[PDB]
């Protein structure tokens, strides 16, 4: 944990985003990151922004330098992959901001879960390799033992939650260096819980819970709240055919690459290789994206606007007009 240099902020702070709406359901951050030579300082300026303008570090007792000092903490432990680099928790983060601000979920949670939910958007992928959970178990990788013996077969989110903790234990760098006694601890439980929740082996489980309780006017608040955070980072998080085609179709490429590396390292490895890991099969994009919103997306904003968060339901036309237009590329190839 090397400290964060004058330079390095002056550095970020320097980037002004002319013609950019980051608070926008259609900010494109992919023509944001080829608007200068400097990608990650601009990705480092969308951050700051989204996290000065909810007005939530202010009412927290985080100034503007600790605030960056985090966000540069953050950025230096995510790597050069295709697809879960920087980029992809940014914009995480400013898409979560779009589900609290313009979709209204802010309403069902306190302040301070904001101020979490956009936190732990940048912590959520830490050190993360462009490799599942089940390439270290198959490998018998040392994680993959670590995580076998533990009794945690959460490989990736546990590895992300250990760097958070890193981070937070210099108050140089700690957004939550302004609590004290239930609520310091109720922002470290709930940006644990979020993460651990990422891992799309619990995405059934975690689904089901969340409606449970929203159709149930009894449920205790607090459990509630807690799976509403769930949900929201678990949305950010397969949030790529919610956006305008163009940008979906990007996202799309950009894991189809890091999934195809995978593909080669466990050939290399002699270990087993899923169809769509496998580059010499060239599966459709198009026939890709139609089945992920077909059996995981549609259902699950579908299922969670329903429930409760109707504010959301732009999400849902998204998907319906991202599917059909996919459907074009089939229609006519
Ligand atoms: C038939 O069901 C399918 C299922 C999955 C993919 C496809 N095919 C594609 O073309 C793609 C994509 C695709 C896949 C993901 C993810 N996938 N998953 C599992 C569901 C395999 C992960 O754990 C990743 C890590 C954490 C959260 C979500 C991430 C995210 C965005 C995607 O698109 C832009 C077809
Ligand atoms: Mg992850
Ligand atoms: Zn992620």
């Amino acid at each position: 944990v090397t400290a964060i240099t004058k330079v390095e902020r002056e550095a970020v702070l320097v980037c002004e985003l002319p013609s950019f709406d980051v608070t926008d359901v259609e900010f494109d951050l992919f023509r944001a990151r080829e608007s200068t030579d400097k990608p990650l300082d601009v990705a480092a300026a969308i951050a700051y922004r989204l996290l000065l303008g909810s007005g939530l570090p202010q009412k927290f007792g985080c100034s503007d330098e600790v605030l960056l000092n985090f966000i540069l903490q953050c950025r230096k432990k995510y790597r050069n992959v295709p697809y879960h680099n920087f980029y992809h928790v940014v914009d995480v983060c400013q898409t979560i901001h779009t589900f609290l601000y313009r979709g209204n979920v802010y309403e069902k949670l306190t302040e301070l879960e904001c101020f979490v939910l956009l936190i732990t958007a940048l912590v959520h992928d830490l050190d993360h390799m462009g490799l599942n959970n089940s390439f270290y178990l198959k490998t018998e990788s040392p994680l993959g033992i670590l995580s076998s013996a533990s009794g945690n077969t959460s490989v990736l989110e546990v590895h992300h939650c250990n760097l958070a903790v890193e981070i937070l234990s210099d108050p140089e760098s700690d957004v939550f260096d302004g609590l004290e006694g239930a609520e310091r601890t109720l922002a470290f439980r709930s940006m644990i819980d979020c993460v651990l929740a990422t891992d799309m082996a619990k995405h059934g489980s975690a689904l089901e819970a969340f409606l449970a309780s929203a159709a149930d006017q009894s449920s205790d608040e607090a459990a509630f709240h807690r799976m509403t955070m769930e949900i929201i980072l678990k949305a950010g998080d397969i949030s790529n055919v919610t956006k305008p085609f163009d940008i979906s179709r990007q996202w799309a490429m950009a894991v189809t690459e890091e999934f195809y590396r995978q593909g080669d390292m466990e050939k290399e490895r002699g270990v087993e290789v899923l169809p769509m890991f496998d580059r010499s099969k060239n599966m459709e994009l198009a026939k890709g994206q139609i089945g992920f919103i077909d059996f995981v997306a549609a259902p699950f904003f579908q299922k969670i606007v329903d429930a409760c968060l109707q504010g959301m339901q732009w999400t849902v036309d998204r998907i319906k007009s991202n599917r059909a237009q996919w459907e074009r590329v089939l229609e006519t190839r």
